[PDB]
């Protein structure tokens, strides 16, 4: 199935008709990237580049716009249910359901098989060169060939308990090396300090692109630490994964992977990494620092492997339909496990997935017998000192007449119920994201603060209940008045699903 | 012409395509206003209800949504392109252009004419009733039927040097009297303060509907204090306005006024008002308060008169395109004037207009060799402290790359570009709107203060020049590969003005 093959993952896009395969000659040097990125800006079909400029000893296809969204509202995120095996018209509150529904059932462990796919093709480090392959150049500006944008890093802790799998940005160093992002709090990092502590040897570590859509979509997702994702994948397709063991290694790939680079992420060398196109819209040229090393020393591969790429910036692309939304999906149970009234919670598209609006129950605010004050206090300390919130920087409390996945209705709510200072509460004394240029190229400390809580809810939603009406359609006018304008609106001579 | 009449400016949208006539029974309770509103949430044309149910010697006809937007993105703001005689294809700069353009103009002051269509029909003080005419219910908890949504309320200095126009709500009390809205810091306000003061007498008072287009549109911008509109106006049009007397008092009024109210606006007498569904999306059901009151002597009315209505409320009517826009280019004149290096301005709809974004020429401001806290206090004092930012809440500073017109552009910047707290500046001491729900219904003191200054001016743009750029298709490809792709783009098989 389409949810455990990426193989077959692309088979399902072509039938959706969700697919542009490309088999004339495509350059990876910018083309392929530029092309994704008008896909991604125009909510297009996902391109398949079968001809690309460089391939050699079937290294690599690639796959665009794997998690983009698609134009039509029915099934705007139809991409995303064909990681999950929903029907394309799944929603965003169903998507994410699906990804949290692991979170009380027991881990289902990966099935260990003695081959597969991506076991198809090997080169030894006597005959591979990642300066050679058709790595792309996603951005103009970009520090270095991104060959790593949508493949799953694997790394172990030291005693074995925690297998970590997850997206992190990674670039070719030279014929047998990368050079990426490895920052707290993430997982990879967490893991690699555990290494560096021990002293003894550098990580092993596997990268495997072209993985089962279900297992990206928890690579991108902030599930608890210490959780093995394979086991939380498992739990959530009802599948044990199958996975096949490395040849250079005794890490566990899946095993319809179309690429997998084994090797060593190391524990005392660094290398010049970035900068790249980034997911909140900018590359800041020249801007190039030290990063995590890792060495190759085997690829193996599938038959006509297909590498995914994200081409990753300006609106819309996997790091806002993923990162933004994942993490959402986790701060809402987060918010939920510390007694706190969140039903939904969803990054906007609009703030660049920087804000979460967080939907308040607010029959169970209202018994709370609280204020605006303590509740924005107790919400930014429960989220903004845990790593889901990592990546965002203002919380946006809304009543429950709002649908935090509807953009205009949050901005709406912001706009005209929270007052500016008053009914918001900064946080300085907290983990910020440097990626977000106000943080990194800002006027304060990279990695602190820069932190809010905007409480959107309304004074008497803490104390009677909402003491409005909308001044819309919707709300100010009775319903039988309202179906008849909608009965006679062709008849009167106005403007009228899939 | 259409500019200068407002039954040509009907026929204008006829031709246009732009108007739909309803010649069938439409009730003026309710069912008026929520098939205005449905046009106004889906950019509809204009309804025009020729048939209103209670409509007797020829009072009235309603149109709808007069200054509303468009659905095609080429002629999006053709309605009020309609109200300028500007093409209709005009963009936002080009309107707001034109309504600035006659301040650094002589004015061109009213011509006087014996008569005109205004006097066409009159009813004395024994022969109306306004509890009789087809006043429309525009929401179901309004708490009254309001009359005046886009009519021009005159009124002049006691010393007779000043005649102000402008546009405030107002709603019928009993068979002739109104109550509406009288707030400082608006110019009805500031002359009835004359008048108190005075002690004499109340203020001699009319209320034209149905003016002309161009006179609608400078009622609802806050130009300078002691400014006649009708001069600016003129200047603005190249032409004097024909204004003719009105019948009870000494107050002149567009001839081709469809509907004229002549009375008083007292100086010591109030009466219930509201609520009204509000600007901001909003009705506070059973939120009444004292309000003036109006007293009406005559009206006189054109053969078949209409009557313009807003039925206002969440986006997008009148309220949003004139008051957000018109305040907006006033604001940009303002700092202007004040030395500051603003070459736009444009209140944001998805603000719902509480924002406006302002427009940096950062070579200029390089050469001030400021800072952040310096330049926001300098711009917030400039314009919190001044009317044409009475109704703006948030400002946000954003640089020459930034199209303040695109609200999507605006979001970018602000979200990632202002740090929350450290990037901005608050003003408490300052006069607030208080039709805001977080103003008038909020935490704080109703008529003071939630304002802020928001710099979305990264750091170097004070200092060397942006240092970035975008992570977009426009920015991160060179020009010779993204024709090509643009010219590749239908034969590779994905999708492609007016
Ligand atoms: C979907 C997606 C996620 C991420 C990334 C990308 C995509 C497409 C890149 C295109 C490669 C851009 C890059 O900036 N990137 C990225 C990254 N996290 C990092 O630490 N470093 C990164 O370079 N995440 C986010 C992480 O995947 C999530 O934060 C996840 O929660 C981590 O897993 P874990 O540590 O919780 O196990
Ligand atoms: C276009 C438009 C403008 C306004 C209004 C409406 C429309 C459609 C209503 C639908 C009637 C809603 C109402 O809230 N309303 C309104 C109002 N100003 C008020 O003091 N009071 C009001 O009740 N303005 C704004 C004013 O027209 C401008 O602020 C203008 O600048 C004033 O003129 P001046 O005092 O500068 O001469
Ligand atoms: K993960
Ligand atoms: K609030
Ligand atoms: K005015
Ligand atoms: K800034
Ligand atoms: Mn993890
Ligand atoms: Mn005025």
């Amino acid at each position: 199935p389409a949810h455990l093959c990426f193989r077959s993952f692309v088979e399902a896009l072509k039938v959706d008709n969700d697919l542009v395969e490309i088999n004339t000659p495509i350059d990876p040097n910018l083309e392929a990237a530029a092309i994704t990125r008008r896909v991604c800006e125009t909510n297009d079909k996902a391109p398949l580049f079968n001809n690309l400029i460089g391939m050699k000893n079937g290294l690599f296809r690639i796959l665009g716009a794997p998690g983009s969204l698609r134009k039509s509202s029915a099934d705007r995120y139809g991409r995303l249910a064909r990681h999950l095996a929903l029907p394309p018209t799944a929603s965003m509150r169903e998507i994410l359901d699906k990804m949290l529904s692991a979170s009380d059932m027991p881990p289902i462990p990966p099935t260990i098989v003695p081959t597969g796919p991506c076991k198809e093709n090997s080169l030894d480090d006597s005959e591979f060169d990642l300066t050679e392959l058709p790595v792309p150049l996603i951005h103009k500006c970009d520090g270095g060939k991104y060959i790593q944008t949508y493949g799953m890093h694997i790394v172990q802790s030291p005693d074995g308990t925690w297998t970590n799998w997850s997206i992190a940005r990674a670039m070719v160093h030279d014929k047998n090396h990368l050079t990426g992002l490895v920052i707290p709090p993430q997982h990879i990092w967490q893991i690699h300090q555990m290494w560096k502590k021990e002293g003894r040897s550098d990580v092993p570590w596997a990268l495997a692109f072209g993985v089962p859509p279900a297992a990206i979509m928890a690579s991108s997702m902030p599930i608890p630490d210490g959780v093995t994702e394979a086991g939380y994948v498992g739990a959530m397709t009802g599948s044990s994964l199958e996975l096949v063991k490395c040849d250079t290694n005794d890490l566990y790939v899946p095993a319809t992977s179309e690429i997998v680079l084994e090797g060593t992420l190391s524990i005392s060398e660094t290398g010049p990494e970035g900068p790249f196109g980034e997911m909140h819209g900018y590359i800041f040229c020249g801007d190039t620092h030290l990063g995590a090393k890792y060495k190759v020393n085997r690829i193996t591969y599938r038959n006509n492997a297909i590498m995914p790429m994200s081409s990753c910036g300006r609106l819309t692309d996997e790091t806002h339909t993923m990162i933004g939304s994942l993490a959402a999906a986790e701060i809402r149970k987060l918010c939920q496990q510390n007694d706190l009234p969140i039903t939904d919670a969803f990054a906007p598209f609009e703030s660049q997935v920087t804000w979460v609006a967080l939907r308040v129950d607010t029959e169970k605010l209202r018994a709370m017998k609280t204020t605006s004050e303590g509740f924005r206090k107790r919400v930014g300390d429960v989220v903004f000192n845990h790593k889901a919130g990592y990546t965002i920087h203002r919380l946006v409390l809304v009543g429950d007449d709002i649908d935090v996945y509807e953009g205009k209705d949050v901005l709406w709510a912001f706009s005209t119920r929270c007052r500016p200072g008053m009914d918001e509460t900064l946080f300085e004394d907290v983990r910020g994201f440097p990626l977000i240029p106000y943080m990194g190229h800002g006027n304060g400390p990279a990695h602190r603060g820069g932190k809010v809580v905007s409480d959107a809810l309304m004074p008497t939603e803490y104390t009677t209940g909402r003491n409005w009406e909308a001044a819309d359609f919707n709300q100010s006018y009775p319903e039988d008045l309202k179906q008849k304008v909608l009965d006679n609106w062709t008849k009167m001579g106005f403007s009228n699903h899939h």
